[PDB]
């Protein structure tokens, strides 16, 4: 009825665990976050009043290392959502082999109605409230929905003020501006990882992407950068893009820069010059070789699963495919890249930023790109090898890999004896 996010995450975990040999005690440990912190966030309003907000900080598991995750400023943010996202972040950092755990934060607030001063006060108060459970080697927050690098800089400054500069205060939080412990390649991290996964999938399927067609659903940051990087690096033809308002179809190809400029000038991609106007419900079924949903979740359902014609479906967004759609697409011979494997580039570049901050030495764009390429290629090939050995779904193989790594880390620490 309500389909609670945490229940769905636990159900997914059980489905995954049924495909591998894991002890009952370890599964019960994994079903519950290891630490949940709920705090009040009082700030001073611009009119002089004091408003109290509810903040969350869930650390699902830290067997493999310090927990990692973003902070969401959404009016419809709940504890369940934070717990489910921390659980998913655990597997996200485990599949791509990072020395990280799972974490997530969130404040129930509408940031659209907050001023800059009030936003800074909210960030500083959240840091003051959750200081006792965060740190460079304990919990590293990150940008997420309705949060940008400016809030990251404010949060890092507040943490440094509280910590009295007794250590690497830069590394307590990632996604910061380049002037203060920032990292090169952060803006295009997720799309770069998605492009690397798409290239590896094409390599696995034996099809060259040069001259091929790609359709991207959702033209936000991730969708725009995915289309642009595909067109440049992969040599593919961006045939169709879309947003919430509508979509664009052009067999001859779309220039991502031109489409982004049009969207910026008119607020939407609708009615692009010299292009056919469509919507998402027929965009998802266009004849393409790579489809990259980079928008609101749950766009592929059993209704439209049988009509998908893409050879590769790169789940850039967070869970855009339902399990029934997963089964239907696997039956059709379509190679799916799991959601928490395709967009693992953002957390990988976040890890690179944390390493740079901890070490005090900062890398270049080429070094970050090469390291990200190596990490994403290795993770995808491990997942595909499991998918080829166990004769299971790609999402199932990614779950097996991540849960196996976490379980091995737990067994090594002695947390679970079986
Ligand atoms: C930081 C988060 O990353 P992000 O950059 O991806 O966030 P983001 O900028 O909000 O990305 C959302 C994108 O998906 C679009 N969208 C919203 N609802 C949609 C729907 N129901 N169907 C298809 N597209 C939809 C948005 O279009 P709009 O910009 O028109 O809302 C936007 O293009
Ligand atoms: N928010 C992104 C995916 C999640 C992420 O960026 O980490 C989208 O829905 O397009």
């Amino acid at each position: 009825v309500e389909i609670d996010p945490f229940e769905m995450a636990v159900k997914q975990l059980e489905r995954a665990a049924q495909y591998m040999d894991i002890s009952e005690e370890a599964l019960e440990w994994l079903k519950k976050p290891m630490r949940i912190v709920e705090v009040s966030v009082p700030i001073e309003m611009d009119d002089g009043s004091v408003k109290v907000f509810t903040g969350f900080r869930v650390q699902h598991n830290w067997a493999r290392g310090p927990t990692k995750g973003g902070i969401r400023w959404h009016p419809a943010e709940t504890l369940s959502t934070v717990k489910a996202l921390a659980t998913w972040m655990t597997w996200k950092v485990a599949v791509v082999d990072l020395p990280y755990g799972g974490g997530k934060g969130g404040i129930i607030v509408n940031p659209k109605e907050l001023s800059e001063r009030e936003q800074e006060r909210l960030a500083r108060a959240y840091i003051r409230a959750v200081y006792d459970v965060i740190g460079p080697w304990t919990d590293i927050p990150a940008p997420d929905v309705y949060t940008n690098p400016k809030i990251m800089g404010w949060m890092m400054d507040e943490y440094e003020t509280i910590m009295r500069r007794k250590g690497p205060a830069f590394g307590v939080i990632t996604g910061k501006p380049l002037s203060i412990g920032g990292s090169l390649g952060r803006g295009t991290a997720t799309a770069q990882g998605a492009i690397f996964t798409i290239r590896e999938a094409a390599k696995a399927l034996g099809i060259d992407l040069k001259g091929k067609k790609i359709a991207v659903q959702g033209y936000g940051n991730a969708g725009y950068y995915t289309a642009k990087l595909a067109k440049e690096q992969l040599g593919m033809t961006v045939v169709a893009v879309s947003d919430s308002r509508g979509g664009i179809y052009n067999p001859d190809g779309l220039d991502p820069d031109e489409v982004l400029k049009w969207k910026r000038e008119h607020g939407s991609v609708k009615d692009f010059p010299g292009a056919t106007n469509i919507t998402n419900e027929e965009l998802l079924e266009l004849e393409v070789d790579v489809l990259a949903p980079a928008a609101i979740e749950e766009v592929i359902t059993e209704k439209n699963a049988d009509n998908i014609k893409a050879k590769i479906v790169a789940e850039v967004a967070n869970g855009p495919v339902t399990p029934e759609a997963d089964d239907i697409l696997r039956e059709k011979g379509i190679l799916q890249i799991p959601d928490f494997l395709c967009n693992a580039g953002g957390v990988t570049v976040s890890y690179f930023e944390w390493v740079q901050n901890i070490n005090g030495y900062y890398w270049t764009e080429e070094e970050v790109r090469e390291k990200l390429d190596k990490k994403m290629t290795k993770a995808f090939w491990e997942v595909y090898n499991t998918h080829k050995d166990k004769n299971i779904h790609m999402r199932d193989a990614a779950y097996v890999v991540a849960v196996s790594r976490v379980y091995q880390a737990m067994k090594d620490r002695g947390w679970v004896k079986k």
